[PDB]
């Protein structure tokens, strides 16, 4: 449903923007003084950011956000952010120590949204990822819909304005949405979509139960991805590709931002060049024919370009 301008319903009548920033490992040059990449994201109009606990920035895109709200550049309204819940933190009794642990760290005043980061739970710990000494992890069996029942109870507490999923699917999806006296409902899906696994089955069906698929891996990431072994598929640097944005000129991340924004999906980019992340604000510039967006809605092979 069409997206494209700044702001969106977001069930809990809150209002998301509708073209998002996330943070994580990165560039050699320059390196992690993320900081300063996170300040030419707000003083570009950028204001919804993305991030968790596990690739913490945090501490230091916090300190970025709370800057601009020192420069006279935002005003907390204005900011918009996604932290997300820890799979070791998933044992119910304790949720909210994830949440704290990411407020007193951010030293924002509380989060903008939560949500739960994978179905995957773990052992409670210091090491993010405990593997039993050896083979696979220790992981101990905590419930999803307890964990959601554990997510309601902090926006009830004042503690991150709204609550909602990631990675799920349809399966873990419905359940969350079908327990017993379930309060509030999810927002968002932060799975991964873009033009090569665009879940047309997850749009027709997130929409459903009105969730908005945010998505990642939008612009298909590629510089380095710490999961490459197919000696093929470089998809901004496709056929199709890189025709239609000449056919609309510049270069196809503008594109690859475009179809999704235009299907009503709200992207995230990720960056640290000042350079891409300014050929993005010109994402709202362009435009895109039925013929066409048929023409992108073809792309898909359905390769998980990340994996489990």
């Amino acid at each position: 449903m069409d997206s494209i301008s700044l702001r969106v319903a977001l069930n809990d009548g809150n209002f998301i923007p509708v073209l998002g920033f996330g943070t994580t490992v990165p560039e050699k040059v320059a390196k992690d003084e993320v900081i300063k990449a996170t300040k030419i994201a707000i003083d570009n109009g950028f204001r919804h950011f993305d991030s968790a606990y596990l690739y913490e920035v945090e501490e230091e895109v916090g300190q970025a956000i709370r800057s601009k709200i020192e420069d006279g550049t935002v005003k907390r309204e204005d900011i918009f952010y996604t932290s997300k819940l820890w799979s070791t933190f998933h044992r119910p009794e304790l949720v909210r120590t994830c949440l704290e642990k990411t407020l007193k760290s951010t030293q924002l005043d509380y989060v903008d949204l939560y949500i739960i980061h994978f179905p995957m739970a773990l052992q409670p710990g210091d090491i993010f990822f405990p593997r039993d000494e050896h083979g696979k992890l220790l992981f101990e069996t905590v419930d999803i819909c307890d964990t959601w029942e554990a997510m309601e109870k902090c926006k009830d507490a004042g503690l991150a304005k709204s609550i909602g999923v990631s990675n799920f699917n349809c399966r873990q999806l419905e359940r969350i949405l079908n327990k017993p006296g379930l309060k509030y409902k999810p927002v968002c899906n932060q799975v991964e979509c873009h033009l090569y696994l665009n879940q047309s089955k997850m749009l027709d069906y997130c929409k459903s139960k009105d969730i908005i698929l945010v998505s990642y891996c939008t612009l298909g990431s590629s510089r380095d991805k710490t999961w490459v072994d197919q000696k093929s598929p470089v998809l901004l640097d496709d056929p199709v590709l890189c025709a239609i944005a000449k056919k609309y000129k510049q270069t196809p991340a503008l594109v690859a931002l475009r179809y999704q924004l235009q299907r009503g999906v709200v992207p995230l980019i990720r960056s640290f060049n000042a350079k891409r992340i300014k050929e993005l604000t010109q994402v709202f510039e362009f435009q895109l024919a039925s013929e066409d967006m048929k023409a992108l809605d073809g792309l898909n092979r359905n390769f998980r370009y990340n994996n489990a």
